[PDB]
């Protein structure tokens, strides 16, 4: 089996990528945010306390003839930025782009925290890191995509991140239609329960590429780039004015730059993120202090290859025994 589903930016800064997604009999079709770097598939529910519901659809399982409690258990996640949700969980059908999982959890939250009551465009999250990070308690569950890797025609899922534009999620199948030149594979390790990788190296702008191993994850539900504060420092002090601000957050920069491309490494293979990608508008409505697209990890622990990378590359997401990454340009 394969499937193939259009995910499309959420807003004009691609701040995250919403999947439509068809659980339960007959089919509700939420707008699911899928998440390479978590590994629960939860949704905003007709269990959600009322006042922390502003707009989403919702799964109401009771309208389901195949949902079933899976009686016990319980589920809680945080994530990087701060956010978190928690609730119960039902088994139903679930549907992506034509693949179809039954008996698949689907983590109903009951709670939810400020920032995804405010996002009105994002139902639930899909995740698609590995299910040793799945959160529910006291029978960890699989993700859609372990539930469905037997079926699939290859054991493979594939990343095409549109900038200010749709994209696609593929299931099963590598569209060679989809890339140019050849797709580079590079080492995963699990051990974190991550698409965890060492890139290669970088350059900025059109300077010379730095040899330099980055180990960081892949991950489609963070929006931005973040590395190291030696490789972020040298990306900034290309451009006029740019500077890392406390009050704000990270780096910003005068909204009448023109930014310098960022290349990162995967083995020889170079793959180039567009100046463009890289600015996130002003930092306010109206300010010409500007947002930068690649931040420091430093304090997260990790580096994170967000959305800003990602949607450079056409991503493949090797689930064979021994797990690899694709990245190719398009």
């Amino acid at each position: 089996s394969t499937g193939s589903a259009t995910t499309t930016p959420i807003d004009s800064l691609d701040d995250a990528y919403i999947t439509p997604v068809q659980i339960g009999t007959p089919a509700q079709t939420l707008n699911l945010d899928f998440d390479t770097g978590s590994s629960d598939l939860w949704v905003f529910s007709s269990e959600t306390t009322a006042s922390e519901v502003d707009g989403q659809t919702i799964y109401t399982p009771s309208k389901s003839t195949t949902a079933k409690l899976l009686s016990g258990a319980t589920w809680s996640i945080s994530y990087g930025d701060g956010s978190s949700s928690s609730g119960d969980v039902y088994t139903d059908t679930v549907s992506v782009g034509g693949l179809t999982v039954t008996g698949q959890a689907v983590e109903s939250a009951k709670k939810v925290s400020s920032s995804f009551t405010e996002d009105s465009t994002i139902d639930g999250l899909l995740g698609l890191a590995f299910s040793t990070l799945n959160t529910v308690s006291p029978t960890q569950q699989k993700t859609f995509f372990d539930n469905a890797k037997a079926s699939l025609d290859s054991p493979v899922f594939t990343a095409d991140l549109g900038y200010h534009a749709p994209g696609t999620y593929n299931f099963g199948f590598i569209d060679t239609t989809a890339y140019t030149g050849s797709i580079t594979y590079t080492a995963v390790s699990t051990k974190q329960g991550f698409w965890e990788w060492t890139s290669t190296g970088y350059a900025v702008g059109s300077g010379t590429f730095k040899s330099t191993s980055i180990d960081g994850i892949a991950d489609t539900g963070t929006t931005l780039l973040y590395l190291p504060a030696t490789v972020v420092s040298a990306y900034w002090a290309q451009v006029s004015g740019a500077k890392s601000s406390s009050s704000v957050g990270g780096y910003v920069f005068p909204c009448s730059a023109t930014l310098p491309s960022f290349t990162f490494g995967v083995g020889s293979a170079r793959i180039v993120i567009p100046g463009d990608y890289i600015d996130f508008g002003p930092i306010s409505t109206g300010s010409s202090s500007c947002f930068g697209g690649i931040q420091s990890s430093a304090g997260i622990g990790i580096n994170i290859f967000g959305d800003v990378a990602l949607k450079a590359a056409f991503v493949v997401f090797n689930g064979a025994t021994t797990p690899t990454l694709g990245f190719a340009s398009k």
